[PDB]
């Protein structure tokens, strides 16, 4: 068994007063396990739903109580959560707070607690307070205000539960004006979609792990739980609000018993009462544990390739959770499963992996940071100065204290123009990269520039949009930190109105460079409507190609209007304003603007046969479109072809039978000699003769396949037999259904009659 401790050093009031907190806590969490035990069968619509409301609200109440835990933040000390000291962990957090409530964020962290405070009145005294898929909160959201106690804002009803908190959490996020990385904006992006979407799909559709989806539950980090805490601690504590939720919540942790035991008997034969939950409370959480083992022992087969014996020996030794086991140490796992390999062990923790194969680390020093730091982000999120502490009093060894530096630095060298001595710098005097980072992402370039190395260049990689107005003539540091702090971002400095930037002390020039007002402000010479333009429409070509009533309507003079669309002034008062802009910007320019059946219907039946550009060129190159459709119905097959760019294709599509004759290895000149004659391939199969074609100049083969003889020319037949065959009976198929001595009678041989009959 992994070490679960505590110890209590409150007084003896405070002492009954906590254990009264717990136990609800653990009968407030008894309902979730009792509701969930009964939603594991379905019922009806208004049943389940009834159901999973009061679910729910267990759900809150348990939050509730969990939040309630050691208000004053020091009533416990040594809180030792699977071996690993929790004290450490979160006094190294620039917010620091409860080590008991952050157990309790952890799956089996009560149990910690629930020795510190002698909880022997129920079997497995658990409070959880990490469900997903059934919070009436956003999940994440939920487990930052247990971990910074926040009673007043975790709601105590359902039906109170603020949308800024569950499936409105961007209004949250708004309301409050946080710094947020590309990172917390590419899994806020996730969440949009669905707000109760799991880390792990997070993870795996961001293409990052768990840990870094998730950071440290702390402003100064990175990842969804850093990004809530730094939204929740600009929230005021109300006092009064956390007083009347308390009061209330009692009262309604009794509503809800009765309401199960009630609901209870539509599901089952007895009810679910609080004494059978007690006495049953053993038995409910060994069903679920067992279930629990089985999925995980598949998942460490599927998803990471681990052996099955290994797979079910770690998910039982660790509650059946794959977040447990991914930031459990290589030496923990391979002490409960000394069968497993070091490459099974990296595959699901990747904290182990990352720190092994990207920073060369033993397993013995990795395995030191991960007790230490949990992870990649635990380290980022600790001043180095502390890191530094840890190794003088010994309780870091030189691998593990050294690699904890160059990944600390790693984060600020990347950046273009940050050196080891600059880095170690910004470290010393802001504690953390993560806090660095920040600094820049709320433009303190002032205080980021009092730091010796960090100038232009440091600054311009640094601090996002700072490059962006620094390449503005005219705009020096003091200024570029005032504009970006005034509106908040570049691109926000870029939205500012004409007037607002200019009384900020910025020139037309500036501005017209920071919007790129510049083709506009030459098209109408104010820079306020070239802004208002450039804004209301897209770009300078859509105000250009606008219509003219609504250019007017713009106040634009007619005369400053053709300018803008380029219209030439013997065009303008040769029409009216309206067709001089409609023919303008249909054709190049001026003088391209000089530009049965009858010459528009020829031209249209040309451009549906051959296309708009083909039929061009047969009408430049004749008289006209009649003249090229006079030619198509007399099968003028030669003179189409003598015009460039039209070839058999084309005349092909133009002239009917063509093609076929083309296919019959008839040259362009033989194919327009019989179309002339014939008028149709039909009726040329219908009517010609071999010796008519042969007078047209065609060998044996062609008029074999211009008849359809081939059939029967094959089987050693000549043209002239073939066709008087293929005459007298139907078909070529008919001929072989001839009688033999018919056959006789016209002359065939008895090789040739053979020859056709098989």
């Amino acid at each position: 068994a992994l070490v679960y401790d505590a110890e209590f050093v409150g007084s003896e009031r405070e002492f009954e007063e906590e254990r009264e907190t717990f136990l609800k806590g653990v009968k407030a969490y008894d309902g979730v396990l009792a509701t969930r035990y009964l939603m594991e069968r379905s019922s009806s619509a208004k049943n389940d739903e009834e159901l999973l409301e009061l679910h729910q609200n267990f759900i809150l109440l348990t939050g509730s109580y969990a939040c309630s835990i050691d208000p004053t933040e020091d009533r416990y000390q040594n809180v030792i959560v699977r071996g690993v000291n929790f004290d450490e962990r979160v006094q190294r957090l620039s917010t620091g707070g409860s080590p008991a409530r952050y157990a309790i964020v952890y799956r089996r962290g009560w149990r910690a607690i629930a020795k510190a405070l002698d909880i022997d009145e129920e079997d497995v005294p658990a409070i959880e307070v990490r469900a997903v898929k059934r919070n009436p909160l956003q999940p994440a959201l939920y487990r930052i205000l247990v971990r910074y106690g926040r009673v007043d804002l975790m709601p105590v009803t359902v039906d109170e539960v603020p949308p800024e908190m569950a499936g409105e959490f961007e209004r949250l996020i708004e309301r409050y004006d946080v710094p947020i990385d590309e990172k917390e904006e590419r899994i806020l992006e996730i969440l949009r979609e669905n707000p109760w979407t799991p880390h792990d799909e997070i993870a795996r559709r961001l293409g990052l792990s768990v840990s870094e989806v998730e950071g440290e539950k702390d402003p100064e980090s990175s990842g969804i739980y850093s990004l809530w805490s730094r939204v929740v601690v600009n929230i005021e504590y109300d006092e009064r609000t956390a007083k009347r939720h308390v009061k209330r919540r009692d009262r309604l942790l009794e509503e809800l018993y009765e309401h199960l035991e009630e609901l209870s008997e539509r599901y089952l034969r007895h009810p679910l009462t609080r004494r059978w939950i007690v006495e049953h409370k053993r038995d409910i959480m060994r069903r679920y544990l067992e279930q629990r083992i089985v999925e995980c022992a598949l998942k460490l087969q599927d998803r990471y390739g681990i052996r099955e014996d290994v797979a079910l020996c770690l998910a039982r030794a660790f509650d059946g959770s794959i977040s447990m086991i991914a930031t459990t140490p290589y030496r923990t796992l391979k002490d409960v499963c000394p069968d497993l390999t070091l490459e099974e062990a990296k595959s699901v923790n990747r904290t182990l992996a990352t720190l092994i194969d990207e920073h060369g680390l033993s397993p013995d020093a990795a395995d030191e940071l991960i007790e230490h730091f949990e992870s990649i982000a635990g380290i980022l999120a600790t001043d180095l100065e502390e890191i530094e502490r840890m190794y003088e009093e010994g309780r870091l060894s030189e691998e593990a204290y050294r690699a904890a530096v160059e990944i600390q630095l790693a984060e600020l060298t990347k950046k273009e123009g940050v050196g080891r001595k600059t880095a170690e710098r910004l470290l010393r005097a802001f504690g953390n990269p993560e806090r660095v980072k920040q600094l820049a992402r709320e433009f303190e370039i002032e205080k980021l520039a009092s730091v010796e190395g960090v100038g232009e260049r440091v600054l311009r990689s640094l601090v996002p949009g700072y490059a962006s107005l620094i390449s503005i003539r005219g705009i020096d540091r003091e200024r570029a930190e005032r504009l970006l702090k005034k509106y908040g971002g570049y691109s926000k400095v870029r939205e500012a109105g004409v007037e607002e930037l200019r009384e900020d002390g910025l020139t037309d020039a500036q501005i017209r460079e920071l919007k790129g007002l510049k083709t506009l402000e030459s098209i109408v010479g104010d820079l306020e409507k070239a802004d208002e333009l450039k804004r209301k429409y897209g770009s300078a070509s859509a105000v250009r190609r606008l219509p003219v009533e609504e250019l007017r309507e713009l106040g634009f003079s007619d005369d400053e209007i053709a300018e803008i669309k380029g219209i030439p002034k013997k065009l303008r008062e040769a029409f009216d304003l309206e067709t001089a802009a409609e023919l303008y910007e249909r054709y190049g320019s001026l003088k391209e603007i000089g530009r049965e059946r009858s010459e528009e219907e020829w031209k249209e039946w040309l451009e549906r046969k051959v296309g708009e550009g083909r039929a061009r060129r047969l009408i430049e190159y004749f008289g006209s479109a009649g003249e090229v459709g006079k030619l198509v119905e007399n099968a003028e097959v030669s003179k189409l072809l003598e015009v460039p760019g039209i070839g058999d294709e084309a005349v092909a599509r133009l002239v009917p039978g063509y093609k076929t004759l083309r296919d019959a290895g008839l040259t362009p000149a033989e194919a327009e000699r019989v179309l002339k004659r014939y008028g149709s391939v039909s009726k040329v199969q219908e009517g010609a003769t071999p010796d008519e074609l042969r007078e047209l100049g065609l060998g044996d083969a062609k008029i074999a396949r211009i008849l359809g003889l081939r059939s029967l020319v094959n089987k050693r037949l000549d043209v002239d037999t073939a066709y008087e065959l293929k005459r007298r009976y139907g078909s070529v198929s008919a001929v072989r259904k001839a009688p033999v001595k018919e056959l006789r009678e016209l002359g065939l041989s008895d090789r040739k009659i053979a020859r056709i009959k098989g």
